[PDB]
């Protein structure tokens, strides 16, 4: 909680669950209700395990190529001591910058399963980017 | 079976064996004649035994790929 009244106010928060917005208040400034923490999520958290382990090394391969988005290796530094799967596929969805559209459409999905499927689909597409923008690259120096 | 103060019968229910069905008793509410309880016994169990784990092993398989579906 950072006080700082020039126009500039930096709140860092630690989210708990998702909830579902019943309605809207006009403002300014805007208001909105929701409901309890959403405390149910799928099961087989055994596989989610494991594909939490497939995301770290999937994460470790993007960081790792992805020195342009000048992302630190702190972040790579953090999905150590996980004691939840759902915490560290936000952390990973997050962490990895692209459309703000897609990383909200991770927070708008309940599925637990479904939200990992969408990182891992995520990461290889920014890796296939990444991919191409290095060939792009060569291939316009080929121009010059 | 006990009561709920609510407005719904709450009746917990087993089955036992399944019963032929002849013909049926004009409603409501319907009614059913019950002639045999047929249900065969195992009998030289092994191969039925060696079925159910075979049985159980793919139902455990069943269980282990859920993505978008629960199962307790």
């Amino acid at each position: 909680a950072m006080r700082l009244p020039d126009g500039t106010l930096q709140v860092m928060v630690e989210a708990r669950a998702r909830a579902q917005v019943t309605d809207y208040i006009p403002g300014p400034y805007l208001r909105a209700r929701g409901e309890v923490f959403s405390e149910i999520f799928p099961i087989d958290e055994a596989v989610v395990r494991v594909l939490v382990e497939e995301l770290k090394e999937a994460f470790e391969k993007y960081v790792a190529n992805h020195k342009s988005l000048r992302l630190d290796r702190y972040q790579l530094e953090a999905v150590k001591g996980t004691s939840d799967p759902a915490m560290l596929a936000d952390t990973i969805a997050y962490h990895a910058t692209w459309t703000v559209a897609e990383k909200q459409e991770i927070l708008e999905l309940t599925d637990l399963e479904a939200r990992l499927k969408k990182v891992l689909g995520l990461l290889s597409r920014d890796l296939e980017r990444f991919e191409l923008d290095k060939r792009v690259a060569q291939r316009v120096k080929e121009q010059m």
